[PDB]
């Protein structure tokens, strides 16, 4: 609980709480009774009593009894079914016989898991959508804010803050595409009985799965997937990529907050938001190892791999929604310090503009000749500890082709941004 | 090398060998010169000399010099560019000036990586396609081969071998869908220069990227992605799911090969193919942790995360193609032992048919009554160590509703398969 | 909470609960005030008021306020210090000035972490000690219980159950050695102030650390270790090995519980204990990836890596203590089914004794000759579907050297156990 | 091969090459024949022929045949034994019968693995020893070089470069202790035969293992450990900690190389060494997940887990030795830029000395009063954009207790280093 505030996101944590989990299991049991009554497998009468008794089962369920019983049964569904049955019995000893009719523990657990995933995906998707919108808007606001591009953590050539923001925006848009593309394949119901054959429903199996899926508004699958878990992993893999995208952003803005750089700051000096996001960017990759090992499952119901999913999947959702929430706060209240950006550009005293000077000279001199005059000027500028502009401006060959004013233009960071504006426009359009 | 034969797949290993990597880099340099000549940035003359000198550069390149130089430069592209330039020079000192014009090391390395991924994906996709076809065909051949379904490694209720095969087939089909769905987003070119601004190409940047993408037949992206790596991770994540699917299959067939079960065997008694596949199902999840940590990259070119990708991505492809190749061999030459399957069904002496007997009795007796007669019969059958059929057949209540012949039918494994045939038909149709 | 019962161990979970964590932080603050009063840095008077106010601070602390404040400060220590100070103030506005004198957040957090580790290690060590004792005792009880040894999951040659138990016992003993060997190096105090220089204590720093360590009965280190985390990883690495040892045991006993093998059973048929232990054996390796990435920490206090430890370390302890607790239950109430063991030995109808027959014949025949008679007999026995003893006993060359009674001895599983009894005695002695 | 130069270390890579592996296997076979001849199990004559034929077997072995055969057998030992036998046969058809007498594949593979580990550990230990020596020497050289301590990547209070170096030195010393402490437990021989019972050696088993261990100068274990793998994991876990220690150092020196900080540089501006070390600090944690999953092994010889070790263990050694080698180069030729260190200390214009000013005033004013005068001065200094010294020096209360010269002393970074010199001396002594 003390850490929930630091790393997770309140709504996604609630969706995965013990109380919500049991709520979703109740929902799965109700849909099952309804789907069966609707096709004749059980009397409409029983379904109605179950549907009504359910509305308050959550308040009548003993969570201490449930936890203790879980350790002995090996899963929550078994003791949960006992309790729900006893609850429906105290309302009609007869409807009680139809509670959990034909299902096995994993049907209810996997279905509640998919119901949880459906709801937490909606929240995560909306967070990504706001992050995208906000990054696009800031990219536009600062598309002309010049600053240094850094490679291997060393100043290299100028870029604009808007270009970093456009790069992040486009990454969020690819995440939005990934989320939409997996929904149909992944949000499906689970109902197959003990060995996934629906044997106790005899020849009514396919009819009942179809109506069960429909009641919950989930997809239906061709065959039971108690042992094939690609759908679970697939959902985790997309959350993993989203966490990696904001992890990269948090690495960048906290580096820009170093005392000696101070170009961008987290809204109100410690980078508290970066610390949480970077912790999630450490933890999610480790949880991915786990969710992938969980694919190796024995026959019709695994020993170990399936149990591990109950611990890893929720943690991945919670860290991702938590990391997205802190990233949004930062993208919205981000403080840009234009003076420090200008100052850090002056750090190498014009040496970073060397190649720009060389390109301006190439036409009137031949690239070989241009390269040679600039390299000798850099040596001189370093020996005299002067700005490269001061040295190049007193070189004869050069005065032959450029006035002082043309030289001042050649040395402006803005004059060497290549096609950065085309790239920013290109990402503003894919929107 | 000795292990390559055990875990990898020959063609995918070649695509990622030092020699192929340098080949793809050469290909990237040629496309760059051609795209530039085609839009005016460099003389068509130079492009033609480079394109021709390239055809044999691979044979002229010194790989020992290259490896030694790589350790000092920090990447292969830098010493590779020197060498290729020297090679083009000995053919025309003038065309040599245009080699690697405007690109930075990462453009050539990421582009060669995507070219490699394109080729290895084609091979992996074709392996999945054959695995799918073969699983569908075997599923049909054995849709009626009865055997025990096992949960928590304990016999539970009958299923058919064809149902396990249909479950695997449908998993392969979802993999085929995943592979097709990422191609457009992932197989794109990389050309952005030092800080991804294409500054040295000035206002010709967007025009050149477009023609470079086209020359290589790759997609073009809105902005440079030197630091945003979701496309790399995404490709690894799909390979990871495929390896998890065959890992699950290898766990199953090797369990079916245990001396005491002996229901299915690897083609010619050790499960050599399972050992390799299960090793890949251990290694790939670990490599996933690595590829996901690699998303956290500093600014415009990372220190560490990017270097790690060069080691992990190829290993994931190689283990996946290797695991697919051994799985295909097994799916094709799989030996089914129907007698052992029949025998293991007799293992509990009819106790696994208890619920089937109870369902047959429910109508003529009321489920409560049916449950009670069957439970007392199980106790008796265990006490007398007799087959449950022998005990139930001499119970009065029962003889009242069933002749010996109807009892023999109720006890046949085939009579309690629920909707397994509908599920097998459903997966044969999605095809 | 519902899952705590399934995977963790009650006492270790309490040591890592929010309430115990704050308790240990209080303990760290008290020791600090006492150590300082004892060397003159603060008045003995203040230390006494703090020590007394502390006895009930836990009941006066607002945990909701604390959680909310934590999300904003980035760690629990900061809001905790405010609260504890306010608590000491309402008892003496003057002693309150000396609360948390000279320490930084990480000193209190790392010290409370080591106090927690000290207490959970004592519990884990005692669990390993009982597992060791129990395995040694069972090894002795069944040192002569013959059963099949299995390689690549295939029957190979006879072993005894006692030999598997001795192998597990010796592994537990190496764990006991590992635990004892790291205590001195790992259970040390943390007190270094903001940048680990104890600057606000001026020239009293070393004197105060020495007395602080002593008050808590922890080791003292030569230099501050806010950024060097090998001690944390080292503790996790040993817990990781212990979880791997019981993971291996759970894989084995659940395989022995398969319906068709049924040689050993979990005490009261699903392997519920194996499912939990195997889930921990999936999760701990993934958490190890995380704890190892956490070593890469920036300068004097990291951004991300340190925060991640707060989530991973406790989970590793909790899963290990949980896995040990279920393993102990199984080692103590383990049900051995000697008849099934005897029966599975008869599974290949004497074929597994082929090499034993060959060794008995080698002396009177020459190994070449012995190998050739046995191989032809195996072919015949398989063709006639007879026990190998029936075939070999009617082979002339053979009757020439052995009576029927000597042949019956050569075919007893017990006669081909090599030095298994020496190995079991050897592990009973290292005890 | 091209990457070997970037990430690994030449000698450790050779120890794990195919050629060295087969060399060590030959060595294991020779020791086995010798140990057996020495106790009577095989004729001294055969042992001598094998020992002599071995001296050149490596040159006679067909590596292509070996690789092809390996993929079919499932391990290298099987086809290797065939070849070595054929080699010994062409020298004496009789000695050939005793090649690999009584051993199983895993005995030779695990023994060659431990022989490799023994040799690579010697190299890694020596690298750590040199890193330790060099760090201690540099710590001494710069114990007085003042620079900023940084927390959460923000300047905090002064420290000395020597203190960072002492912290690293002490971490290397704990690694030296860890390496020495595991040798006895981990460097042991493996000889147990098919199911670890040495059944084919009958009652000579224990005698032969003892002499086999002795011939190779390895420890002997109480029982066979084909399935218990804690010794392998333990070796990987220590290499993992070493890689994490230099990973932390590489993060620090590359941050100190940022253009705007420029306090320390890699010897000859890109941090090429940091890039490799940080890639190993990403990859090793992932490989740890794998080596830990490999503990879960089936019965007497696993399917999958054991095979995976052949790929992970060597990679961990190679990355660790590679990371150590680059770290040593940097520790030895490290360039310290004292002026930039001095300059970055002036970055906040005295604000970082605020607490030092407050401690100097506390005695003559009361901590409350001191805190209040300093906080108002910081506000003023920020409003006027002046150095805090300029503001505090014109505050009356203050002039009352300090002359200008005493104020200049209070503001020197060196005057607020707490017990850093005691810590540096403490680590120089543990040496």
């Amino acid at each position: 609980q003390l850490y929930a505030s630091l790393f997770y996101q309140r709504d996604v944590t609630e969706i995965f709480s013990d109380r919500a989990l049991v709520s979703y299991m109740v929902e799965a049991e109700v849909a099952l009774a309804q789907a069966q009554a609707q096709v004749g497998v059980i009397p409409q009468s029983a379904a109605t009593v179950i549907q009504r008794a359910a509305k308050t089962a959550i308040d009548k369920i003993d969570f201490d009894a449930l936890a203790t019983a879980t350790g002995l049964a090996g899963n929550i569904a078994i003791p949960f079914v006992k309790q729900l049955t006893a609850i429906v019995k105290d309302a009609d000893e007869d409807a009680a016989r139809y509670v959990h009719w034909g299902a096995t523990s994993q049907d209810i657990l996997d279905t509640a898991c998919i119901l949880q995933c459906r709801d937490a995906l909606a929240i995560v998707q909306n967070q990504v959508q706001q992050c995208y919108e906000t990054a696009l808007s800031q990219a536009q606001t600062y598309r002309h804010q010049v600053m240094m591009g850094r490679t291997w953590l060393q100043q290299a050539l100028p870029i604009t803050l808007g270009h970093k923001l456009a790069r992040w925006a486009s990454a969020f848009k690819r995440d939005l595409d990934r989320i939409n593309a997996i929904k149909a394949r992944v949000l499906v119901a689970q109902l197959g009985g003990a060995v996934g054959s629906l044997a106790s429903l005899q020849d009514q199996g396919s009819i009942v799965v179809e109506a069960y899926a429909k009641q919950l508004k989930l997809g239906q699958t061709a065959c039971t997937w108690h042992g094939e878990r690609d759908r679970i992993v697939e959902i985790a893999s997309v959350l993993g990529i989203i966490t990696g995208n904001v992890g990269k952003m948090a690495r960048d803005w906290s580096l820009m907050m170093q005392t000696e750089i101070a170009e961008v700051f987290e809204p109100t000096r410690n980078p508290v938001a970066a610390a949480s996001v970077l912790a999630a960017a450490n933890r999610v990759p480790a949880l991915m190892s786990s969710i992938y090992q969980s694919m190796v499952q024995e026959h019709e119901r695994s020993l170990g791999a399936w149990h591990a999913e109950w611990l890893s999947l929720p943690e991945i959702f919670q860290l991702t929604a938590g990391a997205l929430e802190r990233t949004l706060d930062v993208l919205k209240g981000m403080e840009v310090n234009a003076e420090n950006m200008h100052q850090n550009i002056e750090c190498t005293h014009g040496l970073i503009m060397a190649e720009a000077v060389m390109m301006a000279l190439a036409p009137h001199m031949g690239r070989l000749n241009a390269h040679h005059v600039v390299e000798a000027a850099c040596k001189t500028a370093v020996a005299e500890q002067k700005h490269l502009k001061d040295i190049i401006s007193q070189v004869d060959e050069v005065k032959q082709y450029f006035n002082p004013s043309q030289l001042d233009e050649i040395f402006k960071p803005e004059s060497y941004l290549g096609n950065i504006q085309d790239q920013i426009d290109a990402v503003l359009q894919e929107a």
